[PDB]
């Protein structure tokens, strides 16, 4: 797990997410689907997004990054004790989505070039640490629910 310090760490880059969550999440998910294109195909809603341009136009790309973003907060606070929002969350990934665990090890590293991205000389060596381990706790927790169900891809 994290130790106090190291939640605090989190919490504290949390707040410069928050400062701008529909930015943020724009710039994640945009990072996901340039780098990973299979990723958007997991998307029927998003698609018909041909270019990096009509990704940055999209008004529906940010209200759902500001979904997933605010998603993540509500779990990070809780600082692992995330069972009762972590579980609906894995379970309609698996079932619903059919996202494998991959794509969740791609959206955890789009968040900390993101963070580095917006926040560069900002974003220490302490806090990258801090971030990397709650992300790793959050993939490992949905990581046992998928083996429960069975679920590759
Ligand atoms: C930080 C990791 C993520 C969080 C917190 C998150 C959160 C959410 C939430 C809250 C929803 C709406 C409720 C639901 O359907 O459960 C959602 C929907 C969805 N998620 Fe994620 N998600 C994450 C990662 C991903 C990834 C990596 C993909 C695919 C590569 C993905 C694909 C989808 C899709 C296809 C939907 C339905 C979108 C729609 O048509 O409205 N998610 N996610
Ligand atoms: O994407 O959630």
């Amino acid at each position: 797990g994290l130790s106090d310090g190291e939640w605090q760490q989190v919490l504290n880059v949390w707040g410069k997410v928050e400062a701008d969550i529909a930015g943020h999440g724009q710039e994640v998910l945009i990072r996901l689907f340039t780098g990973h294109p299979e990723t958007l195909e997991k998307f029927d809603k998003f698609k018909h997004l041909k270019t990096e341009a009509e990704m940055k136009a999209s008004e529906d790309l940010k209200k759902h990054g500001t979904v997933v973003l605010t998603a993540l907060g509500g779990i990070l606070k809780k600082k692992g004790h995330h069972e009762a929002e972590l579980k609906p969350l894995a379970q309609s990934h698996a079932t619903k989505h059919k996202i494998p665990i991959k794509y969740l090890e791609f959206i955890s590293d789009a968040i900390i070039h993101v963070l580095h991205s917006k926040h560069p000389g900002d974003f220490g060596a302490d806090a990258q640490g801090a971030m990397t381990k709650a992300l790793e706790l959050f993939r490992n927790d949905i990581a046992a629910k998928y083996k429960e169900l069975g679920f590759q891809g």
